[PDB]
């Protein structure tokens, strides 16, 4: 267990949820550390929405698609990886869409 370094923070490309009420954030797809990731945990909150505690994902998930979040208002997302020996540093991003205005 000792030579296993913890995983690196998850990757974030901020791929806009054109789908509406949702968004796509990239996920680790390889062994960043000393052992592969086991699970992923995502926590997010919006201006009008609660801090969802965890969105589960398995090690073999290239991305995570979140939903039940504000789209016409601002929201924040935190995501971490959990490998068989420890956890990754959190990565976080903030987003809002549908902010088009007449010009």
């Amino acid at each position: 267990m000792q030579p296993v370094r913890e995983p690196s923070a998850p990757k974030l490309e901020g791929q806009m949820g054109e789908d509406g009420n949702s968004i796509k954030v990239n996920l680790i797809k390889q062994d960043d550390g000393g052992s592969p990731i086991r699970h992923y945990l995502v926590r997010y909150r919006a201006l009008s929405s609660e801090w969802k505690p965890e969105i589960r994902l398995p090690s073999g998930s290239d991305h995570v698609m979140l939903k039940s979040l504000d789209w016409n208002a601002e929201y924040e997302v935190y995501v971490v990886a959990e490998n068989q020996q420890g956890k990754s540093k959190a990565a976080h991003f903030v987003f809002r869409t549908h902010h088009h205005h007449h010009h």
